[PDB]
């Protein structure tokens, strides 16, 4: 009944080029693999990188990767390119309404 | 097979407080009522206003409203509050991967 609440962390980070970035999310319930991870550059519609918790979209570099099960899932950027600076989102599609995470915003030092 | 492409218009508009705003989207296929309209204020995770093409989320003022069928759908803001200044998105959930529209960005004169 209540919308599956989605807990994303961190709310924001800073790393350096070549750094290993990992972003995690906890789900209020077992949303099974129904999780879309999106990327969103400033002033651009969101860009789906991963769906079904682990499959890459099309075009999407190997850098990015997603794992996890049930309630807890992880999004990992292997190396981090300067292009990679963005805000990263997640969304459950396990049950209407499909809910979004608060979002993690990548940042460089 | 190919991701349902989603055609949203306009890509950007300007109106005044009290103005009647309507935003339309064409779908590459009959995505049936599987359309989430989202709102997204600057620097904030997207905010779902409507799902199933026409049902309001929770909290969401009556101002907003959504209709349409098959491929063509319309999102309408009855009056337009200054709070309403944002970028508006849409997404099909009729078939994986759930695709986003280019997005309409509201704007005031």
């Amino acid at each position: 009944t209540p919308d599956i609440q989605m807990t994303q962390s961190p709310s924001s980070l800073s790393a350096s080029v070549g750094d290993r970035v990992t972003i995690t999310v906890q789900a209020s319930q077992d949303i099974i693999k129904h999780l879309n991870w999106y990327q969103q550059t400033p002033g651009k519609a969101p860009k789906l990188l991963i769906y079904e918790a682990s499959n890459l979209q099309a075009g999407v570099p190997s850098r990015f990767s997603g794992s996890g099960s049930g309630t807890d899932y992880t999004f990992t950027i292997s190396s981090l390119q300067p292009e990679d600076i963005a805000t990263y989102y997640c969304q459950q599609y396990q049950s209407l309404p499909y809910t979004f995470g608060q979002g993690t915003k990548l940042q460089i030092t």
